Parts: structure tokens; sequence; C-alpha cells
């Protein structure tokens, strides 16, 4: 037994990690077939990070100008391209390593395992949610842009992440593998916020539901709830409200545990209005909502 | 910035993960070189878990009763032997994908990487600490014994705990790679308890470290105190006594801060008797002790 915070094996992802070099700048890299995806603020300066023209600073960019390096060895660009906030960079060699792998833009409330890595190597691997606002809580550094976030899906590895910019608060900005951003930030050095930070609500009843199963029940309760009489109780904490696809989303986990998904949200709504009193839920002091049901389920059956 | 729970990249373990078979058990294995090491419970029945006696259950196995399998590969046995709680398989291939490796016996309050294993393929990967009273705070289910913790210098892969045992109280028990049980437990089902669990004192100064690099500062107090007027407050909430080697230890952390170890120690104090009133410290409602000095300096610095 026991829950902990899993991070998917992140070695198909190593295999495809390169640095990338651009003047000054050196970021990560994502090798997959022949080619190079990063981010596409390699190429400016420390000057241009306010106000960049990407078209018009790419375009005194030729393909020698960026140099590319998978561990000690060197690839040579034979062209280059630009796709929304990523730029590709196509490569002479095929990555021996390349996976069965996918590009998927997740949702909100999705979770995946992002490889930290600097100079193209990996660093660290832990497990983020895409939170309501599109943003992660991540651990990154300076030239940690280009590490990526995935998921696998037993020998494919659909990425979904690529990192570009962290935010005042702290989280943390990107795009999928197309260059598009998550949310609605920019790949500049401007005033940009978050919105609120809400509660992913499905999630902290999976984490429940995960307590439950591993002996945790002290926040069982005697009531129940109806699915209204439950938002307008999450809305007052900035939770996600609950839909009825959420609901039967947390199927199986009421089937396998018992408890219907109203009775553990009038157990969600007592914690919500009386707190923790001092006491925990698997380890935690807080509400976990970065737990999706796929992972209770995934965690606790051994895939 | 951010401070998160990270493991290590686990591709150079995933290389080395097989599957054992003896009997009807299936458990995990780690091939290096020409040697597969596995849990000695393998040869074990469901009858023979009360009260085996390994050396008499291991005479009546031979070569051909352990079944290896790398994937979809078919290992042949070539010899066997039982190093305390440990069997080691001598295969007739050496493993192509062999890291550079050492085997290290870590001491109480380090930490380490579990790539948490089924049927020699991996299925998630986590950060541990090995908790004062030699447990840890895992995620394992049945078939995952084999399952292997580890550290990564540069290339070389100190391994360091193969998991053998659940306690009663949910936490988890193993060896290191030479068979030696860490703590007082033994590989049988009879009733074992684990001691009380203190706090990693030293590390909770680091992840207060950590939280004051990472802009979380409302902990900070005017109070300063002595290592005997900490320990006297440790003792009471069970925390482990801090030395002057655990001071020094802090050393760099403290310089980069600008923060004694004795003043950090007084907001610890400070927080041990009065809580966090409903505050969080990098995001966390606890008081977190599974991060050491090295993981501190390490994350904050990008290895
Ligand atoms: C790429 O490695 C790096 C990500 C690192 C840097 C520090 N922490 C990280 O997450 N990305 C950047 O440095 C980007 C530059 C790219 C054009 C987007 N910028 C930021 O992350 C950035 C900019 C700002 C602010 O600008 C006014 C204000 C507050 C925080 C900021 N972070
Ligand atoms: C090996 O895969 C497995 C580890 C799994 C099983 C459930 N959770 C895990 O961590 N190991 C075992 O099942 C071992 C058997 C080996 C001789 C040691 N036994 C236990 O983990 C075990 C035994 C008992 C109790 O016996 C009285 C009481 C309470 C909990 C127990 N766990």
């Amino acid at each position: 037994s026991g829950f902990r915070k899993m991070a998917f094996p992140s070695g198909k992802v190593e295999g495809c990690m390169v640095q990338v070099t651009c003047g000054t700048t050196t970021l990560n890299g994502l090798w997959l077939d022949d080619v190079v995806y990063c981010p596409r603020h390699v190429i400016c300066t420390s000057e241009d990070m306010l106000n960049p023209n990407y078209e018009d600073l790419l375009i005194r960019k030729s393909n020698h100008n960026f140099l590319v390096q998978a561990g000690n060895v060197q690839l040579r660009v034979i062209g280059h391209s630009m796709q929304n906030c990523v730029l590709k960079l196509k490569v002479d060699t095929a990555n021996p390593k390349t996976p069965k792998y996918k590009f998927v833009r997740i949702q909100p409330g999705q979770t995946f395992s992002v490889l930290a890595c600097y100079n193209g190597s990996p660093s660290g691997v832990y497990q983020c949610a895409m939170r309501p606002n599109f943003t992660i809580k991540g651990s990154f550094l300076n030239g940690s842009c280009g590490s990526v976030g995935f998921n696998i899906d037993y020998d494919c590895v659909s990425f979904c992440y690529m990192h570009h910019m962290e935010l005042p608060t702290g989280v943390h900005a990107g795009t999928d593998l197309e260059g598009n951003f998550y949310g609605p930030f920019v790949d500049r050095q401007t005033a940009q916020a978050a919105g609120t930070d809400t509660t992913i609500t499905v999630n902290v009843l999976a984490w429940l539901y995960a307590a439950v199963i591993n002996g945790d029940r002290w926040f069982l309760n005697r009531f129940t709830t109806t699915l209204n009489d439950f938002n307008l109780v999450a809305m007052k904490y900035n939770y996600e409200p609950l839909t009825q696809d959420h609901v039967d989303i947390l199927g199986p986990l009421s089937a396998q545990t018992g408890i219907a998904v109203l009775d553990m949200c009038a157990s969600l709504k007592e914690l919500l209005q009386n707190g923790m009193n001092g006491r925990t839920i698997l380890g935690s002091a807080l509400l976990e909502d970065e737990f999706t049901p796929f992972d209770v389920v995934r965690q606790c059956s051994g895939v």
C-alpha cells in the first residue's frame, strides 16, 4: 500500500534531450526523428526579450547559427522553421532512440511528468498538473527551457508540455509541442499574471478515494449532499465546479470503495468548512488536487 | 524557482530491471553484468512465508527452476547463490545496458529514488528517505519486491535499496544490495513493528532554507537559540538530535541565505511550539523532512 506523487519512468524521454545553442543562449531541445524542437526565444538576446519580433529576429539566422549537441555528438542542421512559439530544426540524422510518440494538448486538471533538464542533459523528474489557470507548480531554473512534460501509454510517449517561462508568483508556463501556449501567456518579458488558481475538485475526490483505499477514513461522515448543494460550497472556497461527467469519471473508484460520490462530496464539504483540525490525510495536511482518478487507479492497481 | 520532490532520471536503472519467477512467485530482479539480484523469498510458497528455512528451501532449487526474463529475452541461469536476504543468479549473458554502478549502504536521513516495478517492467519513480527507524514511506503493491532505490553521481548509479516487505503501519522495509536489511527486520510473515518514527531535523532545516531561497520567509523571527536550547525542544516533538556535524552540513546553505543555523533553529522551535496557524511553507502545511541539504543545493543549483 501507500500513495505517493509518482512520475513516469523517464528513460524514453532521456533518450531525446539535446542541447540547442544560439548566440549566447543555451537551452534544451527534444530530438524526435530528424527534427529538434526547442523554444523560439533561444534566438533572443537579453535585449530582445522585452519586445521580440520573432520573424525579424529569426530572419537573421541561418542553419549554421544553430548548434545542436546530443551528448558529445554535433548534429548538422539542414533547415529550420518556426511553428507558433517553437523552433523546429531539421538535422541530417534520425535519432536512433526515437520512441513511439504523440503530440497531445492536455486539458486542465490532467497530470504529466516533467523531466527537468539543463544543457540538454536530464536533472530530475517530477509529477505536475495543468492547473485550471493553465500554469504548473514546477521547479525550473535558468536554462531549463525546452524541458518537456509527457505521459506514457504502454510504450507511446505523449509529449504535452515544453517549458518557456516562470510567472511572478513562481508558477510556470509553457506550450504544447506545436508551440501553442497553455493559457493566455506570451513568450516575452512583460507583466504577465496568471488568474485565480482554483482547485481541481474531481482530483481532490480521487485523492480522498485513494485515502479510503489506503486506510485513511477519519474524514468519512454520516452525511450526504446534492451536486448543487456541493457546488454552492465549492465556489466559496475556489473549487472547480463538479459536473456529472466528473461524477461518472469517479464511478469506478466509488464502486471499488463502496462510497457514493455525493457522500464523499459531503465529507469534502465538511473538510472545507471545518478544516483538518490538526490531522493528516495520506501524510498531507492539505487537500491534494494533483492526482487524477486515472493516476489513483494506476497507482493502486500497479500499471 | 520552485521546490519539488524530485527523483533521479531512471533510464539507467530501467535498463537493468528483469522478471524473476520461481514456482508461482514472480518478482523483479536487478541485472548487472552477468548477475541478477532478487529477493530470496521468491523461492517461498504462501505456506513457507510464516517460518521459512531459506537454506533448506533453496537446496531444493536448481538453476533451471529460476526463470529470468529481460523483456521477451529468456536468460539462461548457470549458477545461483544466496547472500544474506538476496539471491544472486549467474546468467550466461552480460547486460549490454549495465551502467557504471556501486553498491552503497546509505545512512538514515539520506534520500534516494525508488523505481517501482511489476513483472520486471518499470511502473513509476518517486523520492524516498531512509527514516531514522530504517523504514521508508513508499508506494508498493504485491509483486513490487525487487524494485530498487538508487542515487546517481554524474553517470554512476549507487544502488542502495531493494524492497522486501510492507509493515503493519503501511511503511516499507528492505535491504541493501548485499542483502542486509535496513533496521531489525527479517524477511518472514511475523509480527514486525517499526519503532518510533522521529523527524530528520537537519532535513527540516534544509527545507526551511529552500523555503527562504524560494521567497517563503514568514516563519523567520527575531529570536535565536543555542543547540542544547534547541534539542530540549526537539526531543519533546520527536525530532532527531541536532549535532554540530549537522550544523556544519548546513553551513553552505546558511552562508548562501545569510541566516545562521541557530536563528533558523529558533524559527523551527517557534513552528513546533505554535504550529503553522493555517499557513503553508513551499505549498506544504507540514514540516517536510525528506530533503537533505544536498538535495536542496542540487535542486536550487541545477545539477
Ligand atoms: C528559460 O530557460 C527561462 C525559464 C526559467 C528562467 C527563470 N525560471 C524559469 O522558469 N525562461 C525565461 O527566462 C523567460 C524568457 C522567455 C521569453 C519568455 N522569461 C521568464 O521566465 C520571465 C520573465 C519575467 C518577468 O518579466 C517582466 C517578470 C517576472 C517573472 C518573469 N519570468
Ligand atoms: C513483495 O512483492 C511483497 C511486498 C508487497 C506486498 C504488499 N505490499 C508490499 O510492500 N512482500 C511481501 O509480501 C512480504 C513477504 C516476504 C517475506 C517477507 N510480506 C509482507 O510484506 C508482509 C507481511 C506482513 C504481516 O505478517 C504478519 C503483517 C502485516 C503486514 C505484512 N506485510
